[PDB]
């Protein structure tokens, strides 16, 4: 069986140290997008272990693997809300320890769950959205609609079912206290990952930033959690012009495809998802302009050592403004043929 040799192999090999996955493995620069697949899990361990999550809460290591190849296998394969998703939002997390303090502002606690969340936020995506499990009345809109962000529900049961399977609880040892704290932080973790739960606090980050950031309040500390997951959600956009493009591929990909669903039950999908209606680099410029510059913008605001984030994101947002005129067909297409007219 194949998860049994790579679990052997991911214990009793040893933890690899995080220098030798890549030179510049802790840099804001690297793209983890271009770590083997099959390098991943152990990277997990390197970072767990360099974030010194394994000595300071005695995690179990037979467990730990364990646990990291169960959420592992709990992504399905759409063309973005995969383990690779996963495994570079969780990467992001590590960066924004290595690069930022995060022991300043948060608990120890605080910053492990936020990296277990990470790791754990998207399981079990299907390709599709909120909006589409009610439309199409799916299992997952039945046990959540009443509450909303039926997905990030879902994504939080299935990391606390992993949880719950026989060797497999990296929290077990843990007291009442604590572990009732990290499944608590982990839910209000993973339902910030809903977007419009982050449009709904911006105007309380926006306060929180101009105020400036208060150790002491445990609001704050709630808040902050929030912005650091959804800036590892969107991280994608910190990276380089190719990254993006990329992305952008992976995320419209999926998005067509629930369209496609949409259209053949007879219902009318949002423009960004109607393959007919979409207009890619108006939709990114918009993404950019409107949910991602933001959030990194608030970041920066915190933590001045954020501030080529931002930038980053901004020059990427430029290069979609760039690139715009290559999407109206100029000249004859490749094929020197007009029959697409047809
Ligand atoms: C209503 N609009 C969108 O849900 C939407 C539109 C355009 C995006 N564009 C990009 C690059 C992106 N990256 N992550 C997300 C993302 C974040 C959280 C959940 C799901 C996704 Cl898909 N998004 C986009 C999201
Ligand atoms: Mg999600
Ligand atoms: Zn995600």
């Amino acid at each position: 069986s194949a998860m049994d040799d790579e679990y052997t192999k991911l214990l009793h090999d040893g933890i690899q140290p995080v220098a030798a996955i890549d030179s510049n493995f802790a840099s804001f620069t690297y793209t983890p997008r271009s770590l083997p697949e099959d390098d991943t899990s152990m990277a997990i361990l390197s970072m767990l272990q360099d974030m010194n999550f394994i000595n300071n809460y005695k995690i179990d290591c037979p467990t730990l693997a364990r646990f990291c190849l169960m959420v592992k296998k709990g992504y399905r394969d759409p063309p973005y809300h995969n383990w690779m998703h996963a495994f570079s939002v969780s990467h992001f997390c590590y960066l924004l320890y290595k690069n930022l303090e995060l022991t300043n502002y948060l608990e120890d606690i605080e910053i492990f769950a936020l990296f277990i969340s990470c790791m754990c936020h998207d399981l079990d995506h299907r390709g599709t959205n909120n909006s589409f499990q009610v439309a199409s009345k799916s299992v997952l809109a039945a046990l959540y609609s009443s509450e909303g962000s039926v997905m990030e529900r879902h994504h939080f049961a299935q990391a606390i079912a992993i949880l719950n399977t026989h060797g497999c609880n990296i929290f077990d040892h843990f007291s009442r206290k604590d572990y009732q704290r990290m499944l608590d932080l982990m839910r209000d973790i993973i339902l910030a990952t809903d977007l419009a739960h982050h449009l709904r606090i911006f105007k309380d980050l926006q306060k929180m930033a101009e105020v400036g950031y208060d150790r002491n309040n445990k609001q704050h500390h709630r808040l902050l959690l929030c912005l650091l997951m959804t800036s590892c959600d969107l991280s994608d956009q910190t990276k380089g012009w190719k990254t993006t493009r990329k992305i952008a591929e992976l995320i419209y990909k999926e998005f067509f495809s629930q369209g496609d669903l949409e259209k053949a039950m007879g219902n009318r999908p949002m423009e960004m998802m109607d393959r007919e209606k979409a207009y890619i680099p108006e939709l990114q410029i918009s993404f950019m302009e409107h949910i991602a510059m933001p959030i990194y913008k608030l970041l920066q605001d915190l933590f001045p050592k954020a501030a080529e984030l931002y930038e980053r994101v901004a020059s990427n947002r430029e290069h979609w403004t760039k690139v715009s005129h290559k999407f109206t067909i100029r000249g004859l297409p490749s094929n020197n043929s007009l029959d697409f007219l047809d």
